[PDB]
C-alpha cells in the first residue's frame, strides 16, 4: 500500500477534492466516517491544540510526527502534512523531514516559501531536496506560496513554474480572495490547484461548485471542526462551574453508543 | 511550586474540589480559563481521544507521557493522571511508571485493583510500589477500586483500609450510586474522597452540592468537554459534506480572537515587541 | 523493503553474520566494516540505552527510537528483538509488530516465553504478527527455548507448528553442538539463526563450522557493545585516577576517524 | 533538586572533572568511577545516538530522551549542551530550557553562535534562559567562541555582558594558556570552565594545571565515546575478516562486570 498512491487517486475521484483537518486520532476516524477521502495535519492546529501555543514556529518536527503516527496508526485516508519551511534549513534538514513525515505514515506534505518569502532559487532547491529525499515517487509534495501578496502575479506566476520545474506536484497559492487567481495558476503552472478555505481569514468561504469554476483540484478545511471543538468543550466547563454539575450540557455531549461505534469499540 | 502541593492545595481550597479532564494541552487552558483549580487526564481519553483506540489496555505508558508534558509544559495547574493498574505486571513496572509520570509533569495519579478485579493483598502490593518508587512525598497515590461493580459496599469498604494503610493518600471509590455510600467510605478511609460523576455510568449526575453533603472531598468529569468536542466535531463534519461549506456552521465555531486569547497569542507578540 | 534486502542478504552470504549495533553509530562502523545486517539487542537496549537489567523493564517505546535512530541513518536491514510483542493480547503483538515495522525494521523475532507458553500460545502469537504484518517481506523470526525446557522431541514439534503458523525464521535458543543445529535445520525447513554471544553456554562456533550445520545466520548480540564499555570503563578511571586523559589518548578514535565514520565531510559539502 | 546537586558538586571538588557520558550505561559507569557530574555532549547526540555529524541535524527531541534515559537511572547532576537554544526566538529558548529541566538536567549551555551573533543578540538568549527558569539552583552556563572568531577584547567584553544578563556560569573556547584562563574568571567573576576534549587546539591540562589557572570546572566531552569507538571497531572488523570472535574476547566487559554496573542481581 502507498499513501501517496491514495491520496493522487483521491483527487482523481473527486474534483475539488474535500480535505478537512483532524486535530487528532479521533477525529480523522469521524472524518472518515462522515465520508471523507483526504486529511489534513495542520501545523497551527498541532500549535493549538496539541501544545496549547500560539502559531508562532515554537512547535517541533517530533510534534508533528507524533500526531502523524497517532493519526495513521489508526486512520488509512491518506494524510496530507503542513512541513512549513522544512524545521530545518539546509538540504538533509529538508530531506531529514520529509523522510521522517513520510516515514510517520503521511500521503503527502507541503512547504512554503515563507522566510517575507524567500528567493525563487532557494525555495527552488528546497523544493529539489524535498523530491530527492521522496522514496516513494507517489509521495506528494506540494510547494505553497505567498508571492503574490509579496511580490505581485507576474513574480508570483513566475514562481509557480519554477517551483514545477524543481518537481512539485502541486501548488499552494495562499491567501487568495478571487477565484480568478486560481484559474490563473491552474493554467499557468498546469498542476493540481489547492484552495485554502479556512475561516476568519482574508478568504470567502467558496463553494466546491465556485471552486470548480475556477479549476481549483483541492478544498481545504484546517481547523473547522477544531473550531466547533473547542467553543462546546468550553460550554460544557463554564455551565459545569456555574451550576456544579453537567446536566444541562448532556444534550450536546457525545453519546457512548456513538463514541463506542466511531472507534469501532464492539469490533475488538 | 510543586505540582503535588499544588493538587493539595486546590482540595483545601474548594470543597469537592471540581477536577475536570482536559483531552489535550488547549482544553487544559480552557479549563483553566473557567476558573478550574485542577485538571484530569483520562486513560479513556487518550486511547478514544490521542489515539482514536477503545479503551481496551491497547494504550501504553508512552501516549499517556506524551500527553502529560504537552499539558502540563503549558498548563500549571495541577493534573491529575489515570496511571491505570500501573502499565506493567511487574512491580517494578509500577515504579517506573510512578516515577515517569510524576517526572513529565504530574501532580497526581491514581492506580487501580483491576484484573473482575484483584484481591486485596494483590492491590495493597501495587500501591506499596508506587509509594515506594515515589521521590517527593507530595506527589499524591490515589487508589481506585471497582469492586462495587462485582462487590458489595461492606467488602468495598473493607479494601479501602487496606488500600490507606499501605500508603494510599487518597481513595477513588467508582461505581457509587447512593451519596450514603461516599459519606461511609470518607469515614472508614479517613482520607479525600473523589466521586467519578461521569455521563452514562451507573453513577448519577450528583451536584457538587450533593457530593459535599456527603464528604466528598472532589468532584471528577473525566471525558465531559470531550463528549461535546466530538458532537462538535462530527456536526461540523456532516454539514461541510452535505453542503460543500462550511457556511452554516461558523456560528458554532470558536472565533480567531477567542481561540488567540485561549493560547495567549497576543501575550507571545507582547514580549516581542518589547524587544 | 528493509524485508526484501534482508532476505537477499540472507541468499547473498551463508551463513550471514548479523552483528549487534547498540545505535547508529555502531550501526555504521558494522556496515564499513562489511556487514550486510544489523542487530537492535533487547538486552543491548535495556543495559545499554536505559541502564537497566534485561529484566522486562524497557517498553516498545524505547526499543522503537533505538530502530529510528539505527534506520533513519543506516540503510542495512535490521533485524530486531520484540521479546513477546509487548503487551498480552493479540492486539498487542499487532501493534507491536506494524509499530516496529514502521519504526524501519527489516525483521524481528518473538519468543515462546512466558517456563515457556505453551505451543498453541505461541502459534496464535506469530499467527497475530503474520496477520499484522503489511509487507510480505518483512520477516517474522519464531525464537524458542523448546529444547532445553520441553527436551528435543517437543522442541521439534514446536518447531514444525511454529513455521505452519507463519514463522519465516527459526532462533532455537541453548544449542551446544552442530548436529542438533543440523536436525533443527532438517526438521524446520526454514533459516536457521544460531546466537554465537560470548559468555554463555554455546560454544564460539566459526562461520565455517556453523555452514556445516546448515546454519542460515549466525547472531553476535552485543560483541561490539562489551568492547565498548571496557574502553570506556578505562577511560573514566584513567582520567579520574591521574588527573588527566594523557595516558588513554592511545586507545581513541580520533576526531579525523569519528567524521570519516559518519561522512562529515559529504553532509558539510551539502552545507 | 539536580541543579542543587551540581552546584554541591562544584561546591566539593576543584576542579570539578565533568565527563560525558554517551548512553545511560556510560553514566553509571562514570558514577561507580567516582565522578561527581557527568555531562551529555551536543555532538555525542548527533554522532552516537544518531550516527550524524554535529551540523545543526539534531534536534531537541533527540536531545531530551538521552537527558530522560540518563537521569532516570543515574542522580549524578547532568550538565547539557543546549547549543543555541534549538530555535531563533526567546519562545524557542524558554521552550527549550523549561523541557531540558523537566527531562531531568542539572544544568545547561547556551552558546552564542549563529560566526556569532551580536553581544546583544546573546544577552536577549540568556535572559530568555534565565527568565525561563524555574528552580535558581538550575545553572545556566553561557558559552563564547569569541575569543577566537573576534579576539581577547571582544571576548572579554561578551564575558561581562554575559554575567549582566544572568549567565551562572561562564564557557570560553579557544584558550590555550593557564594565564588567559585566569584572566577570564577575573574579569567574569563566575565559575569557569575549561573544555578539556582531544584532538583539538587545546592543551590536556591536568587539574592541578587548571586549578592554578583558577578554573572551577574541567569537562571532557566525548573521552569515553572516543575509546568506545575504536573498541567496537575492532570487535566488528576481526569477527568478521576471522569468522569468530574468538580473538577479541580478551578485550570485552564480562557478563559479571555488566551485570555489577547495572545492579542486575540487585533487581533478581
Ligand atoms: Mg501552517
Ligand atoms: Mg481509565
Ligand atoms: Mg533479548
Ligand atoms: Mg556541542
Amino acid at each position: 500500500h502507498s499513501p501517496g498512491q491514495a491520496f493522487r487517486a483521491a483527487l482523481a475521484k473527486e474534483n475539488p477534492l474535500q480535505i478537512v483537518g483532524a486535530i487528532n486520532a479521533n477525529h480523522a476516524l469521524l472524518a472518515q466516517r462522515a465520508g471523507y477521502q483526504a486529511i489534513y495535519l495542520s501545523g497551527g492546529g498541532v500549535a493549538a491544540g496539541s501544545l496549547g501555543l500560539p502559531d508562532l514556529g515554537i512547535s517541533t518536527l517530533d510534534d508533528v510526527l507524533t500526531d502523524i503516527r497517532r493519526i495513521t496508526d489508526v486512520c488509512p485516508l491518506p494524510l496530507l502534512v503542513d512541513a512549513d519551511i522544512g524545521f530545518g534549513s539546509s538540504a538533509f534538514n529538508v530531506a531529514r523531514t520529509v523522510k521522517s513525515i513520510a516515514k510517520a505514515g503521511a500521503a503527502a506534505l507541503h512547504i512554503e516559501d515563507q522566510v517575507a518569502i524567500v528567493s525563487k532559487e532557494e525555495m527552488v532547491d528546497r523544493i529539489r531536496a524535498a523530491v530527492d529525499a521522496r522514496t516513494d515517487p507517489n509521495f506528494v509534495i506540494m510547494a505553497r506560496t505567498d508571492a503574490l501578496a509579496v511580490e505581485g502575479l507576474e513574480a508570483a506566476l513566475d514562481r509557480a513554474q519554477a517551483y514545477v520545474d524543481a518537481g512539485a506536484d502541486m501548488l499552494f497559492p495562499e491567501a487568495i480572495t478571487e477565484l480568478s487567481m486560481y484559474r490563473r495558476f491552474a493554467d499557468v503552472a498546469q498542476v493540481p490547484i489547492l484552495a485554502n478555505i479556512t475561516e476568519f481569514g482574508a478568504t470567502p468561504l467558496f463553494t466546491t461548485d465556485e471552486l470548480r469554476s475556477a479549476h481549483v483540484a483541492m478544498a481545504l478545511y484546517p481547523l473547522s471542526a477544531f473550531r466547533a471543538m473547542n467553543r462546546a468543550a468550553e460550554k460544557v466547563y463554564t455551565v459545569l462551574r456555574q451550576e456544579g454539575t453537567q446536566k444541562n450540557v448532556i444534550d450536546i455531549m457525545q453519546t457512548r453508543n456513538e463514541l463506542y461505534e466511531s472507534i469501532n469499540y464492539y469490533q475488538f
